[PDB]
């Protein structure tokens, strides 16, 4: 069995490599890649995603939300309260000010350090789940904006067309900017490029071993608990990778820099920390291998997760006896 110990595996195509995305994702794959739940992919040195960042001050940020802590610093949950419009250049200028600015720091786990000390005491204000992308449409390779369609997968795979559509998101980052643990809706892949700006640190649990993360949330979040079965789908928990190693449970770290794609995997449960400001773009996307899990996919019918339209059919084909439950949560 290939990456027995599920270790974050990083990968170098070359421009050959790069011209077809499902076949390089099954390549990973029988690698061991998506034991660890998360691969980095750098990109070939001809590539590119777009000419210049010089042009993109004045996307709208219509919801800044800022991220408000409680609990303890490593065991804490977070709220997104909404902030007034800004631009990207009104939010940058914002991120580099002197209450927000990355402070001063020695290397990535110095700042990572400071990071788990000090996130509560700060409220960030994040720029999340902005629909669109900043790909060049003659971008060929690794356009996050032209993947096959998980709705078009699902059909191929299980001879069921589908409505619902698959779009790419924009995310706006600055210092201690937090997404809190969690595995991607209906359990899907995701791909995430760092297009501009500082670092992310990201942590996951090999998919082998999510129950076990789920039993440790379970603990230390007792009331999330009891309020859903399915609680992490809110999106809210934060756990240190300190509180991690003193329960025992198996995890992996890695720094991913500008210019570099990140990969998760069906059921890697994964959370993190942006740097300073940055923009990301990220999207679901699936495999064959992913229809099985996500038949198996929890689900939150409490109403807090509230997600996309097209998850609908997801639910209503692959969990039917769900459907309805979860439904009325939707509603
Ligand atoms: O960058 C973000 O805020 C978080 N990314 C992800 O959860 C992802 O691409 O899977
Ligand atoms: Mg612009
Ligand atoms: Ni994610
Ligand atoms: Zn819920």
């Amino acid at each position: 069995a290939q990456n027995p110990n599920c270790n974050i595996m990083i990968f170098h195509p070359t421009k050959e490599e790069f011209n077809d995305f499902d076949k390089y994702i099954a390549y990973m794959e029988s690698q061991g890649a998506h034991r660890a739940g998360l691969a980095k992919i750098i990109p070939p040195k001809e590539w590119k995603a777009r000419e210049t960042y010089d042009n993109i001050s004045e996307i709208l940020i219509a919801t800044p939300l800022q991220q408000v802590a409680s609990g303890r610093a490593g065991v804490f949950t977070q709220y997104h309260k909404k902030k007034k419009a800004m631009t990207v250049g009104e939010y940058r200028h914002l991120a580099n000010s002197k209450k927000y600015q990355t402070p001063p720091h020695q290397n990535f786990e110095d700042l990572e350090r400071k990071y788990w000390k000090n996130r509560i005491y700060n409220s960030p204000i994040y720029g999340a789940d902005i629909s669109g992308s900043l790909f060049d449409e003659n971008t060929k390779q690794w356009n996050l904006g032209h993947l096959g369609t998980i709705q078009d997968l699902l059909e191929k795979e299980c001879g069921v067309v589908i409505e619902g559509v698959n779009t790419p998101y924009l995310y706006f980052g600055m210092w201690k900017t937090t997404f809190a643990w969690h595995t991607e809706d209906m359990d899907l892949y995701s791909i995430n490029y760092l297009h501009l700006g500082e670092p992310k640190t990201w942590y996951v649990v090999p998919p082998e071993h999510g129950q076990r993360l789920e039993r440790l949330a379970r603990e230390l979040f007792p009331g999330s608990s009891r309020g859903c079965g399915a609680f992490l789908r809110h999106k809210v928990a934060l756990i240190s990778p300190t509180v991690l190693k003193e329960n025992g449970i198996p995890f992996n770290r890695i720094t991913q820099e500008a210019g570099e794609f990140m990969v998760t995997f069906p059921y890697g449960y994964h959370a993190g920390f942006n740097h300073g400001f940055n923009c990301a773009e990220a999207i679901n996307f699936a495999t064959p291998r992913w229809i099985d899990y996500g038949k198996m996919a929890s689900q939150c019918s409490c109403g807090e997760a509230r997600v996309t339209f097209s998850m609908d059919a997801f639910v209503r084909i692959l969990q039917p006896e769900r459907y309805d439950l979860w439904k009325r949560g939707q509603d």
